[PDB]
Order: structure tokens, then C-alpha cells, then sequence
């Protein structure tokens, strides 16, 4: 298993991968669903480190050229005494939680695995959920509404990846769903306080829109 | 004064020059603006046509090189036989409605003015101006928060325009007094609706944050 000192090469590794990142998966994004996973972990008891591990890892993926991501990843977790059976382990989680992948069928997961799609889908709704959202947007250029494109019900992997759809339509097309989809249970409880201004945002955006 | 077929060519001078925006000030802004600015100049019996001409213009002059595009708008208004004066009047407007000038000490304007005016910050609170401050850091690559950093009171010219404040801190800074200083009665009114909204988001913003 993960030993802390092997944490931390990993941490160091995921924070400079990030810096200068400017898309809203910035070190406060990293350190905030580190923070999260952390407290999580114990809310159910899952292996820490692990779990912390693939916390500072998902991102560094997701990449112009997501291949090039993996090996370095590969390296460095190499170089670092890292056990095949840990780097898996890692895999599993980080490579099986992404929203994008649901829409290949539910992929069942690890108790930490499940502590960090958590973790991580926890600090992406809310206020600080919005604030990212159209951070992202804003960073891309992506329209961020249309009253002309309606939020697309059901995606393909494929389409919710490279076809390009509005900021608005993101609280729709994943942003609301993610409460309801949250595995822990103190998550859930956060989740939920976490929707209700999503809401009053969206509606409130609408309306606005609409008015004028 | 400035007649509905120079009006109709501001109007396609505005929208093409801003085209490729990318930082929340395309057309639809332009349009709600615009929109906006009619309404409230028929209610307050502004003069019409010089003040959606100043309002289809206010933003392109977000610039890299403002001279360049100063040098161009003229260029236009030139080849629409605008008259001197008439374009004496919209440069009134746009270079002294900015709440960035206002540092400068109080700046008195015109009624289409203070239309103009009313109808841009209107368009810069509620959901709205939420999704756009933010879609406009991510656009630029500015921070969203930084506890540390606090927001400014005494800024000038330079410090706003030139110092880049962090997301969060621009509500504290700017947005949360557009509407006690809009001008329109018909405004006020509106800009009252439109703040509760913006309050909610960096109220839940700060308590997501810490709880984290």
C-alpha cells in the first residue's frame, strides 16, 4: 500500500503539473478536494493515502493530449517506489469515476474510489461550483447560454467530450445531478445545501435573460 | 442628429468588431444592453438614437491597443457623414461613464448618458453579471479568491484598470454598488431585483470555501 512520503512525491507531482493552470483546476481547486477527500476517507473509514492519491491525481488528466498525461504519470509514479498494485489501484479510481464515463454505463467502484468522485464532484457545485463552471467557460470562449440550444438529454461519451454545448446547459447536462449520484452519505448531506443555490442562480439567470 | 441609417451602421459596426469576443461582451450583451438602453430612454424621454449609438459603442473602444481602436471607430463614424458634434457627443459618453473613471472624482453626464450608463452596469449584476465577471476571469486567467487578499477601498484609475483583483473581491469592489448608483428611476427598480442574487453567491461562495 501507499506509503505518506510517497503521498507527498505525488502531491508535489500533481500541484506543479497545475500551476499557471487558469481553468479552474487550480492548487485551491486541488487542495480543497484534497481537504474534502481527506475528512471523507474517514467518514467511511477508507485508506487514506490511496484515496488522497488519486484525489491529486484525476486532474492531471482529464490534457491536450491525454496520452502524453498518462505515461509521464506512469514515470513519476515509477520513479517513486511506487508497487504496480498501488499504481492500479490508482487507475481504477482516477480512470473510472469522470461524469464523461457514466455515459458508458455505470462503472462500480472502490470504497476510496467512491471517496473521491465524491471529493471531487463535491467542489464542483454550489457557489464555488458556479464560480468554476463558467471560470471554465470564460477560459474556453464557450457560449455561455443560447435559449436556441436546449441542454442535450442523452450524450454519448464522445459528444459531452468534444461537442461544444453552453455553460447554462452545464448545470443541466451534469452540474444537477451530481447531488443525487454522491456516494459517501456526509456527502449527500453537503450536497445538498450545495444545490439549492445552483438553482437560485439558474433560474434567477433565466429570468434575467428573459426580462430584458 | 444621428440619423436611423448612421444608427443601423453603428449598430453592424459594433456587432462585427466584436465578434471573436470570448470575454462576456459579444452581441448578446450587446443586444441586452441594447435593448435595455431603449427602454430606458423612451421611460426618462432621452434622445433615442444617440444613446443606443453610444450604448452599441461603449465596448469597443477588452482592447488591446485602445488607440488603434479609437483611431478606427472615427474612421467609421467618418465614412457615415456623422456630424462633429454628434460624434462629440457619443465620446462623451462612453470615455466618462466607466466606473473606473468615476475614481477620478465625480464625472456629471448627459441624460442619454446616464442611460447608457444604466443600461451597461444593469447588464454587470444579477445572474447575469455573476456568469460574466467570472467567465471574464477565466477569459483573462484572474484569480477567483484569495482569502488573504482583501478587497480594495481607496482604488484609483490605475490600481482598478492595471492591478488585477481576485473574482470574488470585484462584487465587493464594483458590483454590489451599481445599483445604488444607477441614475434611471425605472433602473433603480430594476437594479433591485438583481442584487439579492449576487449577494446569495459570494455569501455561499465563502461559506463552501471555509466549511471546506
Amino acid at each position: 500500500m501507499i506509503t505518506e512520503t510517497q503521498l507527498t512525491a505525488i502531491q508535489t507531482y500533481a500541484l506543479q503539473k497545475l500551476a499557471h493552470d487558469h481553468s479552474g483546476h487550480g492548487r485551491d481547486h486541488l487542495q480543497r478536494v484534497n481537504r474534502l477527500a481527506r475528512r471523507l476517507a474517514k467518514d467511511e473509514g477508507a485508506n487514506l493515502n490511496l484515496t488522497l492519491a488519486a484525489a491529486w491525481l484525476h486532474d492531471v488528466i482529464d490534457m491536450a493530449n491525454p496520452a502524453k498525461a498518462h505515461q509521464d504519470l506512469i514515470v513519476q509514479l515509477n520513479a517513486q517506489n511506487v508497487t504496480a498494485d498501488d499504481q492500479t489501484a490508482i487507475f481504477a479510481i482516477i480512470d473510472h469515476m469522470s461524469f464523461s464515463k457514466s455515459f458508458n454505463g455505470p462503472q462500480k467502484l472502490s470504497l476510496e474510489g467512491q471517496v473521491v468522485q465524491d471529493a471531487d464532484r463535491l467542489d464542483a457545485i454550489g457557489a464555488i461550483g458556479i464560480a468554476r463552471a463558467l471560470y471554465y467557460s470564460g477560459h474556453v470562449g464557450e457560449k455561455i447560454y443560447d435559449p436556441a440550444i436546449a441542454p442535450r438529454e442523452h450524450m454519448t461519451r464522445e459528444q459531452y467530450r468534444h461537442q461544444p454545448g453552453t455553460a447554462i446547459n452545464h448545470f443541466y447536462e451534469k452540474l444537477f445531478k451530481l447531488a443525487a449520484l454522491m456516494n459517501t452519505d456526509t456527502a449527500k448531506a453537503l450536497a445538498a445545501h450545495r444545490t439549492a443555490v445552483m438553482h437560485e442562480f439558474v433560474d434567477q439567470f433565466k429570468a434575467e435573460w428573459t426580462a430584458d
